[PDB]
Formats: C-alpha cells, sequence, structure tokens
C-alpha cells in the first residue's frame, strides 16, 4: 500500500509507466516527474 | 564537496540531509538510514 503504479502522459503524447508514492501530497512530485 | 536533498520517509515525510559528492551511494545508504 506504499505506492501505485501508473500511466502517466506527457508532451505530444508519449505514456510511460512509473511508480508513484502513494501517501506524499502530489505537489512534492511534479517537479521531479518534469 | 557535498550536496543537500530532500529525503523522503515514511507516509511521506519530508526530510532534509547532506550528503558527500563522490562517495558511492552503497557505502552511505546504510549510515542513512
Amino acid at each position: 500500500p506504499q505506492a501505485v503504479v501508473v500511466g502517466v502522459m506527457a508532451g505530444e503524447g508519449v505514456q510511460i509507466g512509473v511508480l508513484l508514492d502513494a501517501n506524499a501530497p502530489v505537489s512534492v512530485m511534479t517537479d521531479p516527474l518534469l
């Protein structure tokens, strides 16, 4: 339950599978994710 | 030489730590824990 795998869409259409932290707040992840 | 980074921990708690620049991760991941 500590993490969840999800697909993230990026510029012009590339889908990438990522394993994200399930409890940190989303604003903490958007910078390193970019 | 050194670097400072935000190390995330349990339930997502944000923590700040100072690490060496040239030593490899394997020799520092033990004391960091």
